[PDB]
């Protein structure tokens, strides 16, 4: 509402810690949604089906016993890396190479069979998984990427239609609906017995989180005093930040693919049911011409906040009396022809959108495929939790002592960096590996809340919503782009991680040209 208003009802108090509580916790459970791809969709070791140590009637049929060391060496190809061939097999046995003193080069795939009879996932770590329930190794293995940008681009969409339809039905309404949504549609991925129907639910899934992203963000902002809005919406941030901390707590506890995502769908129909009783935004109502329920939403808050005759002392004359600043001045948003035309102005949006793009696509490139970064997931998965939040803690301080745009040159490149070296180190060495993934990652985080906070500053007021929302969509865009960057990896799993690196460093120093504030 207006400030006069928004001061006699009370600008910081109860009320407000109350909504910001129950729109954060949330949060933790969506970035569990978008995280969980690490670990329902994880890639076991698949070697392939043979009917030799599968099928125990031929296994017992050859006298004695034979170890299956020395068993699958007669029915698998070495492949490359001193390994079984994981979509190969031997057509026909060949006890030849069963004697060791025999050179295994003449034993190759050269007159290989190809995976007919199918393929023998581990259960070592993980019970069950998207990729061993519907085979996507192999010629498949692009569908894995695949399934993950599908998901980002329903983000893409639902910013696209979550954004005019929450500025004609209102905050509280489409929250409630994008709560209903992710629940159900989370429910049923659940059950998809096919990859498109998965794939379906999971576009309605991201919409969902778009959603939902978008929705509290708004009430949070407008609910929130003008002096700490950017504030709290990095605590919007930070709430993702601990839901990586809940997702690697959930993860070890239940392994599997369906239990997992539906314990993680679940709690957001209680989140339908409480989101109820949250309050509706009285900015865009009284702005878009609802006076009695703007009326009565104020003298709810008021009362909440402990000030009931304030409350009762408010008239709809009044109500609209100090609504008359922005009524009469009707502010329309500003197209992009009065943006980009300009030039003085093109080179600062040009480098903000790189920024921006830059972020979403790198950091969503590597998360999604948190096996390749180190060792072991969960313990990157924790690890990163809990580095993200002194890292998004400190640059606010780094940026009241330092300027901004010293800072965001600084994290993005030693980011990029770190996630360049990550790839040099030798792969045995798996400590520093993991150590250089979670910095890289902790630096992108901190590069990202840098340019969240810088992006405002430099564009007039008039025009900062433009470039802002212009920034999003950057993002999405990178993001959806980013899980494409693994399909180049049949070349060798360090060419992603070498274009995931190199992206922010230039794009680091490239946002020193920009002006500082
Ligand atoms: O705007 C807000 O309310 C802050 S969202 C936030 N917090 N940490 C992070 Br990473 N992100 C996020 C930032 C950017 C994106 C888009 C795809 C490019 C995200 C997409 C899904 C989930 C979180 C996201």
């Amino acid at each position: 509402a207006f400030s006069e208003l928004l001061d006699q009802v009370g600008g910081l108090g109860r009320f407000q810690v109350l909504q910001t509580v129950a729109l954060v916790v949330p949060i933790m459970w969506l970035c569990t949604q978008s995280m969980l791809e690490n670990f329902s969709a994880a890639v076991p070791s698949h070697r392939c089906w043979v009917p030799l140590l599968d099928n125990s009637t031929a296994q017992a049929s050859v006298p004695g016993a034979l170890g299956p060391e020395a068993l699958l060496a007669v029915s698998i190809p070495p492949g490359p890396n001193q390994g079984p061939h994981q979509c190969r097999r031997f057509r026909q046995p060949q006890w030849q190479l069963l004697d060791p003193n025999a050179t295994a080069t003449n034993w190759s795939e050269a007159a290989t069979e190809p995976c007919v009879d199918g393929w023998v996932y581990d259960r070592s770590t993980f019970t069950s998984t998207i990729v061993a329930k519907w085979d996507l190794v192999c010629d498949s293995q692009a569908l894995k990427p695949m399934a993950q940008s599908i998901y980002l681009a329903g983000i893409l969409v639902g910013a696209a239609v979550c954004g005019p339809a929450s500025d004609r039905f209102g905050r509280r309404l489409v929250l409630t609906w994008s709560y209903l949504q992710m629940a159900v549609s989370g429910t049923a991925a659940a059950f998809a017995p096919t990859f498109p129907v998965y794939c379906l639910f999971r576009f309605l899934v991201a919409f969902a989180v778009a959603g939902v992203m978008m929705n509290t963000g708004t009430l949070v902002m407008e609910w929130t005093s003008a002096q700490a809005r950017p504030l709290v919406m990095t605590l919007n941030s930070l709430g993702f930040s601990f839901g990586h901390v809940l997702m690697a707590a959930v993860a070890y506890g239940v392994r599997d693919w369906a239990l997992l995502q539906l314990v993680v769908s679940v709690p957001f129909f209680l989140c339908f049911v409480y989101s109820c009783w949250l309050a509706e935004s009285a900015r865009w109502l009284l702005i878009t011409g609802r006076l009695d329920r703007g009326l009565r939403e104020l003298q709810r808050v008021a009362a909440i906040n402990g000030k009931r005759a304030v409350g009762d002392t408010l008239t709809p004359q009044v109500l609209l009396s100090a609504m008359q600043e922005e009524l009469s001045v009707g502010q329309a948003p500003a197209s992009l022809g009065t943006l980009l035309r300009t030039p003085g102005l093109r080179l600062r949006t040009c480098i903000s959108t790189l920024c921006w793009f830059a972020f979403g696509f790198t950091f969503f490139g590597l998360a999604l495929d948190l096996q390749a970064l180190g060792s072991n997931i969960f313990l990157l998965q924790v690890l990163i939790g809990v580095v993200d939040i002194p890292a998004k803690i400190g640059t606010l301080l780094l940026l009241s002592r330092l300027g901004r745009r010293p800072t965001q040159a600084a994290s993005l490149v030693l980011a990029g960096l770190c996630i360049l070296a990550n790839t040099l180190v030798p792969h045995e060495m798996g400590a520093l590996r993991s150590a250089l993934a979670v910095l890289g990652l902790g630096g992108l985080g901190a590069a990202f809340t840098c340019i969240t906070i810088y992006s405002g500053e430099l564009f007039p007021t008039v025009l900062r919503m433009t470039a802002v929302g212009l920034g999003q969509m950057a993002a999405r865009g990178g993001a959806i782009l980013g899980p494409l960057v693994r399909l180049l990896g049949v070349h060798g799993p360090w060419l992603p991680l070498l274009v995931y690196g190199t992206v922010p460093v230039l794009s680091g120093l490239a946002a020193l040209l920009l002006p500082e504030t």
